[PDB]
RNA sequence: ACGAGAACGCAGCACCAGCUGUCCAACCUGAAGAAGA
């Protein structure tokens, strides 16, 4: 790493944002008190890392 | 009633002329918002 140069994402989707809950996986399908908006699938991004 | 008396070592004259406090040098190195809210 100190050798290779990552960068910085480029430009993610600003029609791709949606809304998701968090859930929990143990025996049950309970809904967790933090919720967050997030950003939807089938979105394409683009690097240039080298 | 003195080898004496009288007699400015004084007058004119720029410590001055030319000369980059410059030249080289990365404020740089190493470091997830996860996690049971």
């Amino acid at each position: 790493f100190a050798h290779l140069q990552v960068s910085d994402s480029e430009t993610i989707d600003l029609e791709n944002l949606k809304v998701y809950q968090k859930v929990d996986y143990s025996k049950t399908a309970k809904p967790l008190p933090l919720y967050r908006e997030c950003l939807k699938p089938n979105t394409e991004i683009t690097f240039t890392v080298s």
